[PDB]
Parts: structure tokens; sequence; C-alpha cells
């Protein structure tokens, strides 16, 4: 059964609609980042059995999941494949660079909302599709196009092997 | 400047968030089937400058633009191509006929929800978008495959030109 492929704009639209509709419904950016997460979070769980019936993985070492991350599951969900960077020593982090975020066409932060984390969703994709194969992780914005960076940046920190 | 192209299954579950938060805001399925349509409208006002960059349209009749919409449109942003059907006689009206919808891939409606148009925001992007091409019609659900029918159908009706 293949995957039906489409552009971005739809998504990119529609997602902001549900931006806007929890910065209505919250009015504070800290919870907004929360709630995103938790979507994501609950997204990703059933993602994963998508992801593993569409991809050979199952897994390695925290290193091969990130080869998977950028190169496969980005690049299917999202249409792009961020980089991967500045690995820690003990190999337990590591960063996904994002030129080009579908999340933000189109948009762009108003004033003193410097809290929010338009794209927090993602995060919580990550932590909860990386849980079902056991691996407990981390993932956080600490770079935003949306607030004048060069580049959008993930950090992933791996926390424990669930088992 | 190319589009990135993405696999569905994210976009639905984040329209399958928007519309759980929604069901939360409002607890009543018919306000769900307004917002869900009014979101559709300022999306799809802002999505017609996208597809009017990427394809060469500008316009000719209500039969062309159905054509335009299901073979053109649908398939850029939602990967799929409606069937169109059902012309009325005055060439006024005709129908969507979508096999596969993928904002319901993976959806099942729980009961009593009888009320609610779950892709209603696809007649608000219609409506929107449509009415920046200076032509006013009305889009609407007269079948769902949520529902139990054999195919999903959008009834198209032409109401004037924008003038
Ligand atoms: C083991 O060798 C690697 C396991 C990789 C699992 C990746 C799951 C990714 C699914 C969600 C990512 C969504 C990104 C937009
Ligand atoms: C004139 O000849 C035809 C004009 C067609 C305009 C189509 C606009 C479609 C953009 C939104 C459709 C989204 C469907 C998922």
């Amino acid at each position: 059964t293949e995957s039906k492929k489409m552009s971005s704009e739809l998504f990119t639209l529609t997602y902001g609609a549900l931006v806007t509709q929890l910065c209505k419904d919250y009015e504070n950016d800290e919870d907004v980042n929360k709630q995103l997460d938790r979507m994501g979070y609950n997204i990703g769980v059933r993602l994963i059995e998508d992801f593993l019936a569409r991809s050979n993985v199952g897994c390695h070492d925290f290193r091969e999941t990130a080869d998977v991350i950028a190169k496969v599951a980005f690049k299917m969900y999202l249409g792009i494949t961020p980089s991967i960077t500045n690995w820690s020593p003990a190999g337990d982090e590591f960063s996904l660079i994002l030129e080009n975020n579908p999340l933000v066409d189109f948009v762009e932060l108003p004033d003193n909302h410097s809290a929010l984390i338009y794209s927090n969703l993602l995060c919580g994709v990550l932590r909860g599709a990386l849980e079902m194969v056991q691996m407990a992780v981390e993932a956080k914005f600490v770079q935003d196009t949306l607030k004048g960076d060069g580049v959008t940046e993930i950090r992933m920190r791996f926390i424990r092997r669930i088992e």
C-alpha cells in the first residue's frame, strides 16, 4: 500500500491553524509549548508503527538512530533531510540541523512571544516515536530561524535504553 | 524554488490533533464543523497564492475550474486525484469523488458524532481559494467514508462570479 505524496503547503498552514487555536486557548506561550509537545508525543507513538513498516531498522546504537531519523524519517514525513552534527564525545548527544523547516514556511513570530517554540510538536514526535523503540530521549530546540538564527537546531539527548 | 514533498502521515495525524483540540474546546459537533470551515477559509485565501505560482490557470468557466481543482490542486496539496462526476444540466454543480481522503487515514468516528464533518476544513479551503479567483462557491460533504459510504463526496455549487 503506497503512501500518498504531497506538497507541504497545506500541512504547514494546517499546523499554523493548530498553533493559532492553542494560542487562543492558552494565552500563555509556555503552555502552548507543552501542549504542542504532548500532542507531538501522542503522534509519535502512532507514527512509529507506520515508519517500521516502511523502513528496515531495529535497535543498533544511538548513532545509527541519528542517521535513520535525519535521512529516512524526516525525509519521509517532512520532505527534508536535516544534517547531523556536534556529537558529544560520549556519543549520547547530537544535533539535527534544519536549514529548511516546512512547519515555519510563511510564518513570522509576533514580538514578546520569544518563549514560544513554534515547531515544538517535533520534539514530542521524536520523543514518543523513540520511546516505542525502547529509547528514552530528550529533544529540544536550541536554534530557531523564527528567532533569527541561520538554521533551526534540535538537540537530541539519549537518556536511557528502556528495558 | 521547488516545494518539499512529503508523505501524508504526519499531516493526517496533525490534522487529527487539531480536530481533537477543537472537540475539547467546543463539545458541540456543529461548532467544530464551523470552526473547521472558518480555518479552512483562512487557509484557502493564502493557499491560492501558492497555487497560481505553480499552475498556469486564470478564469475560464466552472467546468475548467472543476478539472483544475481535482487534477492539479488536490494532487499537489493532498497527493490524490478526486473524480469529477454528476454535473448539473446547467453546469453550475459537480461532485468531487474522493475514493481515498488522507485526512481520515487512521480515523474512526465515535458514536453519536454523526453531525461531525471530520474533514470539513476542505470545504473552507475550497471556498476561500475560489473566492480569490472571483468565484463564489458552496462546498459541502454529502458522502463520507467515516459514515460508511463507499466514497467521500464533496458537492460543489457555483453561486456567482465576483466582479
Ligand atoms: C534504529 O536502528 C533506529 C530507529 C529509528 C526510529 C525512527 C522513528 C522516527 C519516526 C518519527 C520521526 C518524525 C520526524 C518528522
Ligand atoms: C481557473 O481556470 C481555475 C482556477 C482554479 C483555482 C484552484 C485553487 C485551488 C487551491 C486550494 C485547493 C486545495 C485542495 C486540497
